[PDB]
């Protein structure tokens, strides 16, 4: 069973402006991913101070960045806390509604795409270099689930039913057919280096 859901309005022209708006530095779409899993990681730890339990779907707290050239797909995977079904529904943990406008405001008054983070959407920079995103996930004590969008006004949701994740979220990139230059091993180094040096997790880069 699959529920497909329409984006708020604010959020559908937001992607709408991310993917068509000319652009060049699309690089930023990693630094963003990077740090929501650092966020993410940094929120199991705190919880697992108080109740060391909740590390029992996984003690090791990191990212991993999968590259795919013949599926041209870009995965980056984290351990941290997880998002439920509700999370997936209401924008991915985010309030994306007000965060969208002020972001789209901003770049009215002269901002530029890159400023994104700061309007707590830069999720959606990854329409920059994707032209399908998957985010499957997993809470404790809740399912795992899929998130689907390729824009265009809507995304889906479903259980998921593919290889079992401890806890965590992996988010797939489906590449545009321009866009194979983030599938390479020195252009994803060259990324994290510049923009995520001081993240504060491992992150492994796996070659093919
Ligand atoms: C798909 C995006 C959004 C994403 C979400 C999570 C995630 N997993 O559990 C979570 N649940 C959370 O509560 C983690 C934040 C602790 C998150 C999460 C949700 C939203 C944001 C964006 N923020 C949200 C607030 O404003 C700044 C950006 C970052 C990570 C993640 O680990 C990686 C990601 O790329």
């Amino acid at each position: 069973e699959v529920e497909t859901f329409a984006f708020q309005a604010e959020i559908a022209q937001l992607m709408s402006l991310i993917i068509n708006t000319f652009y060049s530095n699309k690089e930023i779409f990693l630094r963003e991913l990077i740090s929501n899993s650092s966020d993410a990681l940094d929120k199991i730890r705190y919880e697992s101070l108080t109740d060391p339990s909740k590390l029992d779907s996984g003690k090791e707290l990191h990212i991993n960045l999968i590259p795919n050239k013949q599926d041209r797909t870009l995965t980056i995977v984290d351990t941290g806390i997880g998002m439920t079904k509700a999370d997936l529904i209401n924008n991915l943990g985010t309030i994306a509604k007000s965060g969208t406008k002020a972001f789209m405001e901003a770049l009215q008054a002269g901002a530029d795409i890159s400023m994104i983070g700061q309007f707590g959407v830069g999720f959606y920079s990854a329409y920059l270099v994707a032209e399908k995103v998957t985010v499957i996930t997993k809470h404790n004590d809740d399912e795992q689930y899929a998130w689907e969008s390729s824009a265009g006004g809507s995304f889906t949701v479903r259980t998921d039913t593919g290889e079992p994740m401890g806890r965590g979220t992996k988010v797939i990139l489906h590449l545009k057919e321009d866009q194979t230059e983030y599938l390479e091993e020195r252009r994803i180094k060259e990324i994290v280096k510049k923009h995520s040096q001081f993240i504060g997790y491992p992150i492994t880069l796996f070659v093919e």
